[PDB]
């Protein structure tokens, strides 16, 4: 006698309009998510992207300015390779941060006392990093080196408008040279979206690195900014952000009104899922629900759930950074961007009622089983030749060096994608042994013709399976 | 009585020779049309040719003459660093303005007067734009902004045969500095295409953009050119272009004779229309058609209507810019190339009568309905990317800049392109956060299996199975 | 009666060994052949690359040489743009040229007397290129040109163990400078292939081309290299080659061999062939032949034949290379490639036999009619859109330059290759046009989708589908 | 009465543990081999990776100390053009090497008496080689050559704390220049993994290549390393590697317990195949068996049974290494791989079980007879194309140089991949001759054509086929 209840509960939105006269209020619900929350995202990436680009662009100026001779592109090769070059290159960043306010075009700051742990109060540290004792005589095939790590430091500061000329670098037993110091500045550029500048501080740690001992040293300059708001911040106020702050609590209401119409949808299907149980259960025998469970509850509506879950709270973190509560642009990006992307997803709910609409979701639910079972032997090959390629050829070749660089190669590999650019990498150096270019080639082949030929085209036949299995309604 | 008409108008030009002797017209016409269309497109292209590399060339030299060590594909790199920088590169760019008739290679002249809307009637208007007061003092986190732009133009005049060298710029408040002029030249190349040559004036923009306030200062140059006719232009004449205007004719008299016999073609489809529907009408019941009439009408030689119109008002435009009333060359370029691929797809009409060479196109008109069913799901997902990776990944990843950029880059990846470029993009900076860094994973890994694998596989099965639902006759 | 003759003429070499007894002469003669031809082809390819090698390092040094301030990978980009620059470029030209012995490290000799038509019994011609007369006034908006190009000819000559530092250019009707000189050497590597080592006369052209006349000249390097025997040699002889002419005549006896017994084939072939369709005239009907006859004649012992008579000329070709009568390296080269290609192709005749092994061969005689006539209807599209891009891209986009530049990009975007770089040019530079942009965003993925997705699908769906009906034998 | 035999000796492990209450020993043991087997070859790999960057490090550092004006990036196109540059390159070369100490940054040792067979107890040898006689004059187009090489040495010692300034180059016969001597050095950095480091002994090779005679030298810089235990070596040892040895130990008793249960169920299965053929004999005829007996053996077992063998061995290689016996880390690199790489695959023995989980290996072991048969055809093509490509285009085409690298493009280009690049390379320079150029064009557009659109179609056909085959258990 339910059993038209039970129809009522599986029947598109226009047939639940012909029948109980409903309106799809959940569909037009989601259309309008979709159009706040994709301009919430835009918005959002507005200052996000501001906040990087004066991340990086610092960066860019910091390595320009106390990098002697650097020029861009170079950052892999950036390296001294004499000891006069060394010490000039030292000389130059410690030159060039004393003349700082002189020379840069930024309205940079010295950070006085912030110069690392190393520094005992001053701005900048001048560290040098060597061995205890290091007697390494090479001519007499004896060395006589006690591990322990010594640290000499030179504490330089900034005048309030000399004794690092006098460094002497121990070469035969140095690990590494390391200046740090901090820079303060104010990100005006904030003031075209109508906000509020911050202060920003970089603590800039260059790294003169000869942790390989081998007569080449990598110079380095890396950058950790700190985002805080300014002490007191004055701006004449030629606008403010009224058009965010609707969006936001827009997006705020909408997400919370579409998780209570998919909360009480989720409980109605509980409801129903149990009559009907205890009513097979009264006809028929008993314990004979395994599925119609899963079978009554909807996966789109936990979808629509979860994100408007992560689109509150993205849309929270990122009126908390307007607030300058916390400056976390990466997570909130990433919270706004998931739900975007969610959000758009869960659009194909009202897709499913349309055989000739579904073909991509009912393929995907008839051989995601088939798929899984199939990558259960795929993945150990997988992972085989991801270690062995890693380990062996990560030394040599360029595109090896890690073991996600390695998944991105073989992935890529599997897609016929830098094929020769793989191959040629050991054929410029024939791997500085013809043995380990002659296993690159077998592994390289091997795994070029198992995973495109083979195991590619039974993942794409088991697809097509599906959809023929799928293909008439 | 009339099925004899109706058969009559459904054969092939081999089965109307045969039936009532008459000639394809058309089909010649349209043979014919092909060859004169594309040569006229070449000979188009000639001239357009040399107006594209007079501009890019002219830009070129532009860029070495007035940009302080530059070097070709430095232009997203060039940059200034430091105070001095920043003052030798505008003080090379006024100076060698000043001496350019001794030091160009081509015969540049001044435009006096012509310096943009910041010059009181001089040639070259030295402008820094800076707040209206901004007392940025990161040292004690505190600033005062005006966000009111005031503008400070240095007026410079070449001789007719100093001030600007007492430039004091504000790098604490300084928004941008720019320099503009203007230069006349002539494009005497156009000579070896027996045209007159023109007089084009470059309005040239070198911007030292100063917006991020980060310590670099790009640098670029930007041309706008504005074509002409010369005042008094005087050629011994060793020749002329009637071989042009014998190709442009004969364009559009081939043109008009298409549109003629197409819409001769199109109405008596129409009146054979109305006659089956009356004859129907007394024969069966009422209301009876419905998509015979979109069968009646011949969609090929509406496509050679339209193709035919943008070829005469692509002509029309190219007479009009060989008379040089008006200099549109991208306009122009656009509407023959596009009815240089029409023509040549409107020549498939004829291949229609015949199954084995019908194969692609009765395909299609099977597929597109299903395809676009398919697309409909297809585009959500699909777009929700493409926002997701354009706010998420857009400050890091080189090809998420813009949404046309991560579009590409997206679609690309699709076919299984710049896969391992994608990854190393992020994986060689790590995304300077490693949560980012993790998501982008995600995301690439997640689009890449879903379009490439399953997405692209159902579009091909789709495909397929149209053509196995036409494979036989 | 004739019917186990018919038998006989097409079995296996095989079967006719178990029949007839008969050895597979030519089974073992083709393998031969394979061996000794690609045998050939490397041995000649040594010389090959020799000569190629000097060819193109003599250039490269005569770069460096004689182009000012020249670095490697930067011929394109390579020019002057101002009157010092191009001054001191041909300057620093003409007298490196004076000082050539003196600093080259190579043992190069002067062509006295050769310097071009240009020259006057001069050796370097340095020549500039104007107009006859050109009053070009921009600042006026007037020119007055004559477009007569007149020479004025600087003739230097090195000394026999000044003039030309007079030259005044004309910049404002300047068409081109150029310096032309000749160079003798002798290719020395020669001897260690035991080959006497020719004279190279390399006729070097310098061209500073100002026809665009847009402030910015190209300066490139052209040597155009003549080989001939050298005069008076006279070499130790630590070696000779008897190891090239044994496997030269050896080559040819072999293709004559194979001549000889595929041509006898073709005979017998004709003769069963006539006595089939004599003895099938008196049984059944007449003219009842229409395709036994192209039954009869076995393709691949034309493929044989067509492709001996090549490795025969190749081989006569090589021959008087070493014999030094002619020195066309390419020609030969391409001969034994194309004859080498075609020996090891051959060797697939004697797979036919067997149904397992003759997959590929089969599925080609069946799917070959329907791949032409599907290729009819897809070659319009694709020539359509190659005018269309090479004309409207062309210009702005430096994959689409020239025809066949245009059709390679298409092809390889067909198998979605450097789909990214393609829309990355555009995207670049926005065309210079936004509107150019849009067409090219259109125009690229029009072509992209309708080929990749809908063509090459189609195409691949008619190869499987012959494959299926040849599946089973 | 043996079936129940034969079911026993052919079912699942959970069958076996239902039948006879077997637990699945060797499943567990090849889980914890493939642990312990990857975490030792990542363990190996951290001190192949010191090796190898150690040994690149110093060719890098040694390659900016003896080569004048080098910079990154330039390895090939590094060269002399003048006189005066080879002299320059050569005295800076010596003249940096006996200022070695003072300027390094790595502890170099001079190792006295080891300077090449050239050196008569000297530690440097600059060797010129040139022709016994060489009286090239190119003048009068004649030349008088010995091809016997004479060698000039100058015999170089750093002091123990001039005459080579006196070289005289024969440039109109010099062959080369080599510069060889040796460098001790101790590889420190071994200590961030608790091991001694080692002596490293370069012998550093430069070479000024002029065998070309082309008038351009590239001038070479290489390192062969030689690594031996330092005889005196004194650490703190601030640690050991007793984590190492117990996962080689580990590895070792796991692999051999593999041996022997993997032997005990070969013998087992040898016994049964014998027994069952005994039992079919006197039931059945005699010579009945002739597939059974590899049904009976279990090439899964085979293959663990190799892989742990290879895993022994290398382990065994790399405690030698430890114990600084022998030092060849190419090679126990290799073996780590290859033995973790069919580890992984070897768990696949236990998915077969299942034919939902067995869709890869059946299809294979179903595929590849019509696979190795289709491969028959294909490879005769492939391999003709590649001596084709090799030869004729190798000497122009960069992709081309080598019958590898040839190989290489060719496979990666029947994946799509690097089309356009390999088109361009010949558009760049038009081959030198329009000949080659079109040669090219039709070599590439049918190796394609032919390779992607029906071959690899074909094969995907048959591997697919082989899919349908199996699809229903
Ligand atoms: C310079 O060398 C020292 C010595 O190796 C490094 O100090 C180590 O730093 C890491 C991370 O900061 C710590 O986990 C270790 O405990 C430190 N000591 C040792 C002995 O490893 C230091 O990191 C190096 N500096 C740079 C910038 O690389
Ligand atoms: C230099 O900076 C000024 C100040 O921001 C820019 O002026 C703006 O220009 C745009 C377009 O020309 C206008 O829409 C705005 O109204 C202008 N003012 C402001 C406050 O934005 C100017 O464009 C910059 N110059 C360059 C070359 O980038
Ligand atoms: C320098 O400019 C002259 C003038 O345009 C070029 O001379 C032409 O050369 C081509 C081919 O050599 C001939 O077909 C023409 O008849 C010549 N005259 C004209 C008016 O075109 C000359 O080729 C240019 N030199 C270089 C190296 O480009
Ligand atoms: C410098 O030139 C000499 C002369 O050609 C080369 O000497 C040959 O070296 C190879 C391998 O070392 C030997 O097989 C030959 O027998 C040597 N002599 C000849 C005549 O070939 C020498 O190898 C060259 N040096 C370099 C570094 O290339």
């Amino acid at each position: 006698d339910l059993r038209r209840r039970l129809k009522y509960f599986f029947m598109s939105p226009c047939d639940k309009f012909r029948a109980k006269g409903r309106k799809p209020c959940k569909l037009m619900l989601q259309v309008v998510k979709i159009l706040v929350v994709t301009v919430q995202l835009i918005l959002f990436g507005l200052s996000n992207q501001l906040v990087v680009t004066f991340r990086e662009e610092n960066t860019i100026a910091f390595r320009h300015l106390f990098l002697l001779g650097y020029s861009d592109g170079s950052d892999d090769t950036f390296a001294a390779y004499t000891q006069e070059q060394l010490y000039q290159a030292i000389f130059y960043a410690v030159d060039q941060y004393l003349i700082l306010p002189e020379i840069s075009l930024g309205r940079y700051a010295y950070v006085r006392g912030g110069g690392g742990p190393w520094a005992n109060g001053s701005a900048l540290a001048l560290c040098q990093r060597y061995y205890h004792r290091g007697h390494v005589d090479p001519a007499n095939d004896t060395f006589d080196i006690d591990p322990r790590v010594v640290t000499d430091c030179i504490q330089v500061d900034p005048p309030d408008r000399a004794s690092y000329k006098n460094l002497t670098l121990k070469f035969h037993k140095l690990i590494n040279v390391t200046i740090h110091f901090q820079l303060k500045t104010i990100n005006l550029q904030s003031l075209i979206n109508n906000e509020i500048p911050d202060c920003y501080t970089f603590s800039i740690l260059i790294t003169f690195d000869n942790k390989a001992h081998s007569g080449r040293i990598p110079i380095r300059l890396e950058t950790k900014t700190h985002i805080q708001e300014c002490k007191h911040p004055s701006v004449s106020r030629h606008g403010d952000n009224s058009f965010r702050l609707l969006f936001d609590v827009v997006v705020i209401l909408t997400c919370s009104l579409s998780f209570l119409l998919c909360a009480r949808s989720l409980l109605r299907g509980f409801l129903l899922q149990n009559e009907f149980v205890v009513f097979m259960w009264r006809r028929r025998g008993r314990e004979i629900s395994l599925w119609e469970r899963l079978e009554f509850v909807n996966g789109w509506y936990i979808l629509l759930v979860t994100s408007d879950v992560l689109t509150i709270s993205g849309t929270v973190m990122k009126i908390g950074i307007e607030a300058k509560n916390l400056a976390s642009y990466d997570v909130c990006s990433i919270l706004l961007g998931t739900s975007t992307l969610l959000v758009w997803v869960g659009v194909i709910r009202w897709l499913t009622f349309f055989h000739k609409y579904n073909i991509l979701i009912a393929t995907l639910r008839v051989a995601l089983p088939s798929v899984m079972r199939f990558c259960c032997c795929v993945a150990v090959i997988y992972l085989g030749y991801c270690f062995c390629g890693w380990i062996v050829l990560g030394p040599y070749h360029v595109k090896f060096r890690s073991l996600s660089m390695v998944s991105e190669c073989l992935f890529s590999l599997i897609n016929g994608d830098d094929m020769f650019v793989t191959f040629a990498a050991m054929q410029a150096q024939q791997g500085h042994s013809s043995l380990v270019w002659l296993f690159s080639q077998l592994y390289l082949y091997s795994f070029i013709s198992l995973f495109i030929y083979m195991v590619l085209s039974l993942f794409i036949a088991l697809i097509t399976g599906a959809y023929d299995t799928i293909k008439h309604p």
